[PDB]
């Protein structure tokens, strides 16, 4: 149960509401007191009467389906109306939102996945599309369930999800790929595992629990994205070189290197790590 | 306060003492009522009186220099003493063990760094070198701290640390390497960053604060990262040639090697950082 920031909202629509992310969202806005209508693949027949009324649509489908799905809104949408998204990529959903829309837009970007037990301490990103003095009370609301927002325009959103989430998840991608074409038994790697050895494996063992699709559709958005994994392989390459070489002090030197580069926020991790293993 | 298990051991030599991990042992031994003198780098001079009458010797020095320290061991040595160690690879510094000493040996490889709260749910290596009838006190005593003993031949420790540390610290090494070179600011990534974004992050941070020289000697196992190096050509052909349906489809391959660990991982991690 959570407090009702608007009142005056007396219909919400989540367009892909049956999904994990979308039916979260659904779940989270009923318990704070806004009535929720479902618009998902099977029931674009009655998507007039369903969307009729409506003060707010939220669009949460596949990646690879969401222009075409703003597209499709078009002719129901009114201007007194709310448009807004949780898409992983931010800058085309935003600029389509506004195209067919001429009310409030806003661009949103939960930070995590539907299987959070609550919203404490969870990031959503906010970039703004139009009258944002409409939707304030929508943000608000957010933070209500105890997520936090931090806000970016779209293109320096996408570009910092080129680091965050393309680059990052290809890599995990790549190294779950490794191992599931060794010569070992899983289990018998766990019983030798400490906790920070287990977490190690547990980091790139529960990407695969998730969608391909997401991720396929996160990393494959946008030229920039190969362009930093391409670069991850010449890194590689010439990390390999040390030890081909068996260059002791040119490891180390890099690894100094590395550390500076991280500054104070190495010393923060391993704390940090630390204390979220002991606790648990 | 610990309870003392073998109240017959009366000294406890920790070469390399001063150190991280031999002082994490050293602070434990004593909480447990054993006498501990340290044998660290500038005591050699004094090491026949250190020695003398030690009933354990354990060695806990860098893994380049743990050879040729077992050696300059053995004319202090004799028969009745323990010598074990607590180096990162088992097979060479236990066959050095049983060369140099006639007594009992024990391998031990704790999974751990010294920076640890607590010996809960931790896990130390157990491989035996000879008469693990005499140590079996010592292996009780580490589980009295609470942590897990898991015992196997050197040999297949070995091959197993293979996977468990050089590949992933190698990976995670190349990761933060990477990551030094690009046109970023951390702290930017990290205001965009829910707790999972930060823990994997965090997950390479890490590494850094840590001794070089640690992971150098671990690493250095080539035929595992090279392999590596061959996977990650794999994983972007699909996205070079937009091949969508073939990286879906490795995508699912992957998930049935984890099995259910995956979504066991994927609740794990959600409680670890829940908690928090
Ligand atoms: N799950 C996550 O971790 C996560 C995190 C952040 C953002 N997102 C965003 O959520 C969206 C994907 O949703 P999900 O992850 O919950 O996956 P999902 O597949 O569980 O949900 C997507 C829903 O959209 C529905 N759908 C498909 N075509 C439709 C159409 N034409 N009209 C209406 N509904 C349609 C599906 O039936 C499904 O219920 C994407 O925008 C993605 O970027 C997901
Ligand atoms: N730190 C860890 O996370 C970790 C984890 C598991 C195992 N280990 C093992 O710990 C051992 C020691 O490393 P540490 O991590 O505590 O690093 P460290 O640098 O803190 O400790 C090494 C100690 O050995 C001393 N030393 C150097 N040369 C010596 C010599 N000739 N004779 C006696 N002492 C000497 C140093 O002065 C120092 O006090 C290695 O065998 C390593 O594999 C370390
Ligand atoms: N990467 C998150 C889930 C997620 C996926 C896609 C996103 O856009 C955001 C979050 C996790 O593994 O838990
Ligand atoms: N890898 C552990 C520390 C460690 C290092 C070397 C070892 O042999 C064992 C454990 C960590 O990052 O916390």
């Amino acid at each position: 149960g959570f407090k009702t920031i608007n009142s005056d909202i007396h219909k919400i629509v989540i367009v892909g509401g049956y999904g994990k992310l979308g039916g979260l969202f659904a779940r989270y806005l009923r318990a704070s007191g806004y009535p929720i209508s479902i618009l998902d693949r099977e029931d674009w027949a009655v998507a007039e009467s369903i969307l009729a009324n409506a003060d707010v649509v939220i669009v949460s489908v596949p990646i690879n389906l969401t222009l075409e799905t703003i597209e499709r809104l078009k002719p129901y949408l009114t201007e007194n109306m709310l448009l807004a998204d949780l898409t992983s990529v931010k800058r085309e959903p935003l600029a389509k939102m506004l195209e067919v829309h001429t009310g409030a837009v806003l661009g949103l970007h939960p930070m995590f996945g539907a299987d959070i037990a609550s919203m404490a301490k969870q990031v959503v990103v906010r970039c703004d599309g139009r009258f944002p003095e409409r939707y304030e009370w929508l943000l608000e609301q957010i933070q209500i369930w105890g997520a936090k927002i931090y806000q970016t325009n779209a293109t320096e959103h996408d570009h910092n999800m080129t680091y965050i989430q393309a680059l990052r998840h290809f890599s995990t991608f790549a190294n779950g790929l490794h191992l599931s074409k060794q010569p070992i038994n899983l289990a018998n790697l766990l019983a030798l595992s400490s906790p920070i050895y287990r977490l190690e494996l547990a980091m790139i063992g529960r990407l695969f629990a998730q969608d391909a699709e997401l991720y396929a559709d996160i990393i494959m958005d946008k030229s920039e994205n190969l362009a930093v994994i391409e670069t991850l392989k010449q890194t590689y390459d010439e990390a390999l070189t040390f030890f081909e070489n068996n260059d002791r002090q040119g490891f180390i030197d890099a690894f100094h290197k590395v550390r500076d580069w991280f500054g104070d926020y190495s010393e923060q991790f391993l704390k940090e790590s630390r204390q979220l293993l002991q606790q648990a």
